[PDB]
């Protein structure tokens, strides 16, 4: 459909600049099953690695990276993958997972595709950050 002009538009910029995109998603939300247990699962873990590592962690789930955390990724619901980036984001906000640059100014291209994405369905919308996420991890 048109999701997947966005998700393509979306993977088609920087490994940290897709990333600050999906930050600012976030944080406009507030201002085929899933298994929640899994999930927070595989978040203990990553908060048990240190920030840097946190963050190529993150990178590496873009990038495709051969991991052991990327394989675990990998193995995962599509849904729940998604619940799982939710967990990282609520966990920077928490001060438990690599805190986002105050400095970072958001590139206008994206400031495009967070506009486009706000008027969009939420049931689209939805489907979107599924999409977005479903082809990360290993193998
Ligand atoms: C520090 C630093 C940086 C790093 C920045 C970083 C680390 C940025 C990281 C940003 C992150 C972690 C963004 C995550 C966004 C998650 C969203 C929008 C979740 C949507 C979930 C939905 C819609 C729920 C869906 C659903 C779920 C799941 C259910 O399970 C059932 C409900 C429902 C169906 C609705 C930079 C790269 C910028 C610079 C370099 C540098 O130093």
């Amino acid at each position: 459909p048109t999701i997947r002009k966005y998700v393509q538009s979306w993977q088609k910029l920087d490994v940290d600049e897709q990333l600050a995109l999906f930050w600012f998603i976030y944080k406009e939300m507030g201002g085929s099953t899933v298994s929640p247990a899994i999930a927070e699962g595989l978040f203990n873990q990553v908060k048990e690695l240190n920030h840097e590592q946190q963050l190529q962690l993150q990178r590496d789930l873009i990038r495709r990276v051969d991991n052991q955390l990327s394989r675990e990724y990998g193995s995962l619901g599509d849904t729940t993958k998604l619940l799982f980036w939710y967990l990282l984001s609520q966990g920077m906000d928490n001060a438990t997972i690599v805190p986002f640059p105050a400095d970072y100014k958001l590139s206008s291209e994206s400031q495009e595709l967070l506009e486009g994405i706000k008027g969009l369905g939420f049931e689209q919308q939805i489907t979107l950050f599924r999409d977005y996420v479903s082809p990360m991890g290993a193998e």
